């Protein structure tokens, strides 16, 4: 099958190692993210001819440590976690892009919505944002759009692994964090290409280094952009109607991304790679 890919770059761990501080449960909770992402067919699902092993480097912090891991995938150290939530919030707050960001995020707020027949009236609306804002602000975890958000910060694509459901013996409840979130209202031109690659499991982010770095130095490693089941990964917040389009079906067709369209935009914003490959 062939089957779109990219390339990211691994987690610089000679940095890491400079500044590790005692996180005991590390090598514990890790094995434990690994096997779970791997056993749902989310993590390391794929065999190709021409072989990498993704394993998840689990960061403290507070709440699911998106920041920290965010961090941790990027430079190699997660206290850098303060920067980036004050920039994603005068990002949300004050930010250019402000009114268009909020567009796409109530636009798929309302879709989720639709499923379950759960209609918000306009202040509640008003009050679902600014609890986004707040939660931004500078201990509560951070939320899916906050995750849109930051791939603008770093105006950079971002790549999250992840089940779809909480299971029990069954699925009972959603996992909204697995899939792409493209820098949408920020140029193409002016973002990079190379996405930051993270991992969700057990409430919690996790950076992704691969099993060759433990033997010696590896730069790039291989991410797919579909699931294990050939379907193209979720791109997050990527429908924006218009500033004229009103809240009050051929309208709400109109906006809805074909496979084509969705399949230009990770062109615009990513280096897309394919290979044949088969699932396991």
């Amino acid at each position: 099958m062939e089957m779109p890919i990219c390339a990211f770059q691994l987690p610089d761990l000679t940095v890491y190692n400079e500044d590790f501080r005692s996180f005991i449960e590390r090598d514990l909770i890790e094995q434990s993210m690994l096997v779970a992402l791997e056993q749902a067919g989310r993590l390391n699902w794929w065999v190709s001819v021409d072989s990498q092993r993704l394993l998840p480097l689990a960061t403290t912090g507070d709440g699911n440590c998106l920041l920290h891991a965010a961090s941790l995938g990027m430079w190699g150290f997660h206290d850098r976690d303060l920067m980036l939530r004050k920039a994603l919030y005068a990002l949300m707050e004050k930010g250019v892009e402000k009114e268009a960001l909020k567009r796409r995020w109530r636009w798929q707020q309302t879709q989720q919505n639709k499923e379950s027949g759960l209609v918000y009236t306009e202040d509640e609306w008003q009050k679902e944002w600014n609890e986004l804002i707040k939660l931004a602000s500078s201990y509560e975890s951070l939320e899916e759009f906050h995750v849109f958000v930051l791939a603008h910060v770093l105006r950079r694509p971002i790549v999250v692994v992840a089940d779809t459901m909480l299971r029990d013996s069954e699925a009972f409840a959603p996992i909204p964090f697995g899939g792409i979130y493209l820098p949408l209202e920020v140029p193409a031109s002016q973002c990079h290409r190379s996405p930051l690659v993270l991992a969700y499991d057990q409430a919690h982010f996790s950076a992704l280094v691969s099993m060759e770095q433990k033997e010696n130095t590896k730069e790039q490693a291989v991410i797919p952009l579909t699931d294990s089941e050939y379907k193209l990964l979720p791109l997050h917040f990527a429908v924006d109607p218009g500033k004229g389009w009103e809240w009050g079906n051929v309208r709400l067709a109109s906006v809805i991304l074909s496979l084509e369209v969705k399949l230009h935009l990770l062109h615009s914003y990513m280096n897309v790679k394919w290979i044949p490959l088969s699932s396991k």
